[PDB]
């Protein structure tokens, strides 16, 4: 009923949308992994009379439910999707998207890692993002590669019309107590990558983490703080 949703409102298999700004929504779903349940976020950005999707809803059935929820709540077609790194919370559901008319994109690094992991593989490669600090335009967003953080391939997304910074899994929510799933992380480079984000997007008004509640720019410093303590 208006607050940002959590698992206690999200059974696995259901998707909720949350209006972030004009023409910007997050999507929230939940999934089981290794016997625990987690929420995860993605983004939807209005692109004229179409929609750009950032990240799947963490699995095939969640992603089908996402498309249904978008049709119910927004009613514009999703034409393109970008996955911001290679893990299942970002690409699991790409096959569903591809069979629903959506053109799927990721960096070549993400595509290679997804293929090696046995995860679903976006169709199209996003060039121009291979060096930290690189940025490219993609419809109504800017894609930015900050350097290695949660993963070596993680991308962040900026919506300039609304000053919305979608950090993906390189950014944690303010309540976080540790740096999340660090299996593929670079804890030593992560603060430097976060500093790059802070320097590039100083006018961000909303910051959305890969998992958990949006807030403001403090999410970036908080992330650096929890990661430094995790490394140590
Ligand atoms: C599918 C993904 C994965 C699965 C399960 C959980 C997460 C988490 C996670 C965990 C805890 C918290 C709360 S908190 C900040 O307070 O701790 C959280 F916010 C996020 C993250 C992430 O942090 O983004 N991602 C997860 N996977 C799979 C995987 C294995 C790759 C092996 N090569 O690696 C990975 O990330
Ligand atoms: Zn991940
Ligand atoms: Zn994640």
């Amino acid at each position: 009923s208006g607050e940002y949703p959590t698992v206690n409102e999200i059974p696995v298999g259901e998707v909720r949308l949350y209006q972030i700004a004009d023409g910007v929504w997050s999507h929230i779903a939940t999934q089981s992994f290794d016997g625990a349940v987690y929420p995860s976020n993605g983004l939807i950005v209005r692109d004229g009379d179409e929609l750009l999707l950032i990240d799947t809803a963490w699995g095939a059935k969640n992603t089908a439910a996402l498309l249904a929820e978008i049709e119910k709540q927004i009613g514009l077609p999703v034409t393109r999707a970008v996955s911001t790194h290679f893990h299942d919370d970002r690409v699991g559901g790409v096959d569903v998207l591809r069979a629903a008319g959506v053109a799927t994109y990721a960096s070549p690094s993400t595509r290679r890692l997804a293929e090696a992991e046995g995860n679903e593989i976006p169709t199209h490669s996003l060039e121009g993002l291979s060096s930290s600090g690189d940025a490219v335009r993609f419809g109504p967003v800017e894609l930015f590669y900050p350097g290695a953080a949660h993963s070596t391939d993680n991308l962040v997304v900026y919506v300039p019309s609304a000053n919305v910074l979608y950090g993906g899994c390189a950014v944690h929510e303010l309540s976080s107590t540790s740096a999340g799933n660090v299996a593929d992380a670079d804890l030593a480079e992560w603060p430097t990558s976060v500093e790059r984000i802070q320097k590039h997007y100083p006018e961000a008004e909303v910051v959305i983490p890969g998992h958990g509640l949006p807030g403001g720019l403090d999410l970036l410093q908080h992330t650096a703080n929890v990661v430094k303590a995790h490394k140590n």
